[PDB]
Formats: C-alpha cells, structure tokens, sequence
C-alpha cells in the first residue's frame, strides 16, 4: 500500500516547489530525460516531499509536455544528486507516496 509505505518511510508534508530541488533537478536532467524517453526542456517541477536519511530523498512531483511524473533523487549530504528511480503517467493532482 503506497500509503502504509509513504508512512513507513516517514515522507514529511507536500512542499512548494523550490531553489534548493529545482537545482537538485537540474544536476540529474540527463538521467530523467533517459527515463521519461521525453524532451524535458521545459520541465516544471511542481511540489515535493522528503525522507530524512544519509542525506535526503527527495519525491518530486514534475510536469513535462508528456504529463506529470513523480522523481526519486538521492542527494547526499556532500555531493551532487542522483536519480534513483520514476513514477511516469501521474495525474497533476495525484498524492506523492513512496516508491
């Protein structure tokens, strides 16, 4: 259950997106364009949640010309973010949970 799981893993609340994951997505574009197999030029990242570990996981809810999807990036506490994982064919308005 994404729900049971999104508590498990201790997501906080749904943030506004931001300066500090806007520039995590921008260190990890070419592998969301690899993922998303879309041209992401014009990607908004719309909101997020996050998951205290070594470092942060960020869940970010982002809108392409293909429609919405849900990120998975790690960034560390030193060191640039990677993509772990996507949620492709989200609706806008779809709860972020934990993959």
């Amino acid at each position: 259950n994404p729900e049971f799981m999104t508590k498990v893993g201790g997501l906080g609340a749904t943030h506004q997106a931001d300066k500090t994951v806007e520039d995590i997505v921008n260190a990890v574009k070419p592998s969301i364009q690899s993922k998303l197999g879309t041209n992401i030029s014009n990607l908004k990242v719309i909101s997020y949640k996050t998951q205290l570990v070594n470092g942060t996981n960020y869940f970010v809810k982002v809108r392409t010309e293909n429609g919405y999807a849900h990120l998975r990036i790690y960034k560390p506490f030193s060191g640039a973010a990677s993509l772990v994982s996507v949620q492709d064919g989200k609706a806008k308005d779809d709860e972020i949970t934990y993959f």
